[PDB]
């Protein structure tokens, strides 16, 4: 009730007080401050994905669970910095609290109309993330699987959600930057086989089934390496996200081979075998994809989730060549348009190819090449605008000074255009010298220099962070192919059609997997945060200690004692 | 085998102190020269499949065309239809010209 | 704001650890001044 | 004297970064105001004629050649 008024928090509290009709139900003059109001600012603050923290009454002193949760947030929310500093130390799962912070100090950082409390914000989120990273790092160093079990965790203080999620939403770069976080996600990516295994024996256990019932490969959890259960060793391994990839990647493979067939040797006026298969296998793809949108396993927004799906690229690439293929089909229903809807499908088939650059992202040394790509394509654009405006003016120059005026047609403009084609892409002797030289010295040198400087110029700066780019970019993958069930897409429908008519009838309408979030039982959850808690007040003193000797504080020490030296002396 | 004879000579060149860190570098950029020439393969083998799809009928030649659109492909790869000729050549030179050069650039700059 | 900014220009200055280090030496010359006056 | 004159761009680099984040409007005004104890010339002017680069290189007067250059409809 006493926050300071001139911060931003104030404001909009005070917004959403009068907002409420409760209040001009009750009395419009006399606001009333109640703890729900706190919540639902908070909650659009923190985001939609988490319930809110206060709860509303639907009806001696009172605790609420977590105190200092509640001091924490008061702190921050009004920039007051050593407050914080301080009241953080006594929290109880600081992990999911400084993470909590910086999404809390940067969202609030945002809608600032300022400059200086803007900055101070944002260098109080960073310091904040610091923070998290130091103490996850030292429950890395101490145990490497219980420290794998503390991110997928549940939070009951801060409205259900885990630690990874806040990370993300947050848009933490340096956090999933981490070793550990990564080795995490490579663990959850390979599945419930051992990681070491390699890909060209993963390559040979998906060519040959007896293969995987011999010794070869690998497995952890060795209760089904040592004991054979080759049902279940087949269903574990079918199971496994990376095999998932494969075969998507095989069956996608042979889908491009048998369309570049049927487009080179069976169009026909009469309806098709081989191309009625190809369109049973893209009403799949595009079954699946509806899928993947349908997909709400929180509650969310509909056309939140839109947004989220549009944003994403592979999403557009994939509903825009839906889209061509939709318009290619009735462009070849009909008998006097089969030639036009033969060049739509084969421009379709160009962008059904350009997907398959879509598998270099998974590789580790790959994809930041990718992402470099990407940047450098904008000013590819805007030269070549200025390279077809070049050989355009040399073609018409020449054009002009070595033939007369004539109203052919085809002839000499397509023998002049292939001319100018063949220049650009590899007495008349004083003048036909003058002529090759001249276009050697513009043409030969400046413009190559130009993409030279340009582009060695954007590649310096991409090069540099690219990589922390991609070890961000790197989870969305591994959660869908982790949401996405097992089948290619010729048996995807037969995947698709139960659990479309289990969920109409009677069943839940999404769930998430125990592997990324679960909730743990309170005996081992109670040990869990105990151990983090020894781990953080071990980690404080090494912060402190390196604090001190640090060599500027070395000297201001001294110039304290010898200030209270000549003060001593000067009492004698 | 020839081949693999011949290949022994380049054993020589370490021995020299200038010239053998060249040839470790030339053995870390091998792995990465592989991953890219494939994508430069499904490239040009998707535009040889565009271009052969457009401007030419369904034929069951076996010999001939085949390899008269094989050899096309590979003349373009070693370096009214007006506006579509413009338009296939522009198009072609904006993709090949530029963006997987400077992928390689960027690439080999990054490992050497 | 410019009687503002000779403020933090002063303080930035007088922040700088040679400084630190010219007043250090010169409390020091000050004290062994005085334990030699004595 | 080259010494001093850099010095001394950077005393009004300080004063005017000093003016803009306190107040992002009033900052705009004090460049096109013209000076009368300096002979009735601008600001600016004198910025451009001294040829300081790292005066006209700051983001707000930057922002002020944006905003002219967009005229009088939004950026
Ligand atoms: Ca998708």
């Amino acid at each position: 009730e006493n926050l300071d008024p001139s911060c931003l928090f104030h404001s909009k509290l005070q917004k959403v007080l009068v907002e409420d009709p409760e209040r001009p139900a009750c009395a419009p003059a006399a606001p009333r401050l109640q703890m729900h109001h706190v919540a639902q600012v908070l909650r659009e603050l923190l985001g939609d994905f988490t319930q809110p923290l206060y709860p509303r009454p639907r009806h001696h002193v009172t605790f609420t669970m977590d105190p200092i949760r509640d001091l924490l947030i008061w702190a921050i929310v009004q920039n007051r910095r050593e407050l914080a500093g301080i009241i953080w130390a006594q929290s109880q799962d600081c992990i999911a609290a400084a993470l909590a912070c910086s999404k809390i100090l940067k969202e609030l950082s945002k809608e600032e109309e300022d400059t200086d409390s803007s900055e101070e914000m944002l260098a109080l989120a960073e310091e904040y993330e610091h923070r998290a990273i130091g103490v996850f790092t030292e429950c890395y160093r101490k145990d490497e699987e219980r420290a794998q079990k503390l991110l997928t965790r549940v939070s009951e203080a801060w409205g259900k959600t885990t630690c990874l999620q806040l990370a993300l939403e947050a848009k933490d770069m340096k956090f999933v930057s981490h070793g550990g976080i990564q080795a995490f996600l490579t663990k959850v990516w390979w599945g419930q086989l051992s990681v070491d295994n390699g890909l060209w024996r993963v390559t040979l256990c998906m060519l040959a089934f007896p293969l995987l019932l011999t010794g070869l490969i690998s497995f952890r959890e060795k209760r089904l390496q040592d004991v054979g259960t080759p049902a279940a060793r087949a269903r574990a391994f079918f199971t496994a996200p990376v095999v998932v990839f494969h075969l998507n990647i095989l069956s996608y493979f042979a889908f491009l081979c048998l369309f570049a067939y049927v487009l080179m040797v069976d169009f026909q006026p009469v309806p098709s075998w081989c191309e009625c298969a190809i369109y049973l296998w893209l009403f799949s793809l595009v079954c699946e994809e509806m899928r993947q949108l349908f997909y709400d396993p929180d509650e969310c927004g509909l056309m939140k989730k839109a947004a989220l799906y549009f944003s994403d690229f592979w999403n557009k690439l994939d509903v825009g060549a839906i889209l061509l293929f939709v318009a290619g089909l009735t462009c070849r229903l009909i008998p006097a348009t089969l030639y036009p809807g033969r060049v739509i499908l084969s421009l379709d088939f160009i962008l059904f190819c350009l997907r398959l650059m879509h598998i270099f992202t998974i590789s580790k040394t790959l994809g930041p090449k990718i992402i470099i790509v990407k940047r450098m394509m904008k000013d590819v654009f805007f030269f070549l605008f200025l390279l077809a405006v070049w050989v355009v003016s040399f073609g018409v120059a020449k054009q002009a000074i070595l033939i007369h005026n004539e109203r052919r047609v085809d002839w000499l403009f397509r023998g002049a255009v292939y001319h100018s084609y063949l220049t650009i892409f590899g007495f008349p002797e004083w003048l036909t010298v003058l002529l090759l030289c001249l276009y050697l010295l513009f043409t030969n040198i400046l413009l190559l220099n130009l993409l030279i400087a340009m582009f060695n110029y954007t590649f310096q700066q991409v090069q540099e962070h690219t990589d922390q780019i991609w070890k961000f970019q790197r989870h969305d993958l591994i959660e869908e192919y982790h949401g996405r069930p097992a089948a290619p897409p010729p048996f995807i429908l037969l995947s698709h059609l139960q659990l479309f008519i289990k969920r109409v009838v009677l069943k839940t309408p999404a769930k998430r997997h125990k592997q990324l979030k679960n909730k743990l039982e309170k005996n081992e959850e109670a040990a869990l945060l105990s151990w983090e808690i020894y781990l953080k007040e071990n980690y404080l003193q090494n912060r402190q200690f390196q604090q001190k000797q640090r060599p500027e504080q070395k000297i201001e020490d001294i110039s304290n004692k010898v200030d209270a030296m000549v003060d001593l002396l000067d009492l004698d």
